[PDB]
């Protein structure tokens, strides 16, 4: 029994004077270097414990002993996500009555389903490239966005933003985007009552009632019509708990739907945009994954047999995954006192963050060079040490959308690959912004086309 690790307090600021940036996860993995595999945090009125080594995250994986806990940050979105799966306890009924809904709805084999929506939006990105002048370039995190709220748009319930026709987003998009900022910026918030936050919490009142007002009327309409789509919300409307027999009401179908935007648009964009980003700095990989996309991608149009075969575009994936997954940490709590790999007692109660990030750099488990770009450490999945690679988070908690993600890259980036050759034209320094989740700020190249039709 062992006195945990912990940074040095500074009096009653304690450690918070060590986080005074605005990449926490970063600042976080240094004090992992400092530190090792496991360390205290404390601020004015919070403790938690950070997670960085297999071992001790192997035993955090443990359902038995530890389940999610909502953060804070999960704790504001809820006031608009709702009882949604992502932001609800595992002891809520609609927790569990949603996930065994859902899971079929997710499996790889439901994805043969969303496969053609997925196309369409897939083709609108690759010619709006195609159609730039000579002198412009992209904005990769930007169009990345606009593909992946388009296509859970169209998968999750039918509809179309239409974000390749507009500047400025659809009004919903908009009001999503504010509201998760509002959610965030609630987190820093010194005089959360003060005056000056007035106009704030009218606006994220007006932001809400916009995304119920959407969501509430295309459930109404879809229940009027019977008509029977691709979508998840057809599978919703027509699921039965298979444990009670009961369907979901239309309420929790609401907040469902907005989960869906919310957890699948900017981790799943972020992926994309690391993914270029290593593949435009790592020239000899980005040659060997056109290669593949190249001798794969033989139709007008990828097949959903297609992109299964684009084995090495899915370990690029895995290893941007690897050094900058999307969503770098979960939350966990004790659900009964115990003890940590031997050595640190727990109470009931006491929470425990895994940082991802750190995690994916166990040089036990990786080899020494765990910051180098190698796709070719995930040639074989199978050999990788069991919770080694946690991007997708854990257990039953685990990301529901991962095969839906999964997919959705690999057909965008086996196509991007297809079809044109990119150039660093900047020779981007990386910067990588922290909302919630991960991204690559300001990252742009340019494009020049191969010249390949499309179909089809
Ligand atoms: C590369 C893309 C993605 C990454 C890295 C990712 C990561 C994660 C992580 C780490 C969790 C666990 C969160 C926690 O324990 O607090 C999670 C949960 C979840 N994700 Fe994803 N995600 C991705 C894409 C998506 C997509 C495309 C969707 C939906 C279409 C989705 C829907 C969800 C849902 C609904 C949950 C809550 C699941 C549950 O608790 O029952 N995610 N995701």
């Amino acid at each position: 029994i062992k006195e945990m690790p912990q940074p040095k307090t500074f009096g009653e600021l304690k450690n918070l004077p060590l986080l005074n940036t605005d990449k926490p996860v970063q600042a976080l993995m240094k004090i992992a270097d400092e530190l090792g595999e496991i360390f205290k945090f404390e601020a004015p009125g919070r403790v938690t414990c950070y997670l960085s080594s297999q071992r001790l995250i192997k035993e955090a994986c443990d359902e038995s002993r530890f389940d999610k806990n909502l953060s804070q940050a999960l704790k504001f979105v809820r006031d608009f996500a709702g009882d949604g799966l992502l932001t609800s306890w595992t002891h809520e009924k609609n927790w569990k009555k949603a996930h065994n809904i859902l899971l079929p709805s997710f499996s790889q084999q439901a994805m043969k389903g969303y496969h053609a929506m997925m196309v369409d939006i897939a083709v609108q990105l690759v010619q709006k490239w195609e159609r730039l002048n000579a002198d412009e370039h992209i904005e990769v995190p930007e169009d990345m966005t606009r593909l992946t709220l388009d296509t859970i748009g169209l998968c999750g319930f039918n509809y179309r933003f239409n974000s390749f026709y507009r500047d400025q987003p659809h009004p919903f998009i908009t009001s999503m985007v504010r509201a998760l900022d509002e959610a965030m910026n609630k987190l820093q918030r010194a005089n959360p009552d003060d005056p000056a936050y007035d106009e704030n919490k009218r606006q994220f009142q007006e932001d809400i009632k916009v995304m119920n007002d959407l969501v509430d009327k295309i459930i109404a309409d879809r229940k009027a019509s019977g008509e029977q789509s691709d979508d998840l919300l057809t599978h919703m409307l027509n699921g039965k708990d298979p444990e009670t027999g009961e369907p979901l009401d239309d309420e929790n179908i609401r907040y469902q739907i907005i989960t869906f935007l919310i957890a699948g648009h900017e981790s799943t964009s972020g992926l994309l945009s690391f993914a270029l980003y290593f593949l435009v700095k790592n020239p000899h990989v980005l040659q060997k994954a056109a290669e593949e996309a190249a001798r794969v991608l033989v139709d007008p149009v990828p097949s959903y047999k297609q992109v299964k075969q684009l084995k090495y575009v899915g370990m690029v994936l895995n290893e941007a995954l690897r050094l900058w997954p999307t969503a770098p940490a979960f939350s966990l709590y004790a659900k009964e006192d115990t003890v940590l790999g031997g050595e640190y007692p727990l109470e009931k109660g006491d929470e425990l963050m895994v940082l991802i990030p750190q995690l994916h750099r166990d040089k036990t488990i990786w080899g020494d060079d765990v910051e180098e770009f190698r796709p070719e450490r995930f040639e074989n999945p199978s050999a990788i040490p069991q919770h080694a690679f946690k991007p997708f988070g854990n257990g039953q908690r685990a990301c529901i959308g991962q095969q839906f993600a999964l997919h959705e890259a690999t057909l965008v980036l086996g196509m991007m690959l297809k079809h044109f050759d990119f150039e660093d034209h900047t020779n981007y320094e990386l910067d990588i912004k922290e909302t919630q989740l991960l991204k690559p700020e300001g990252f742009v190249v340019k494009a020049k086309s191969k010249k390949i039709p499309l179909g089809g």
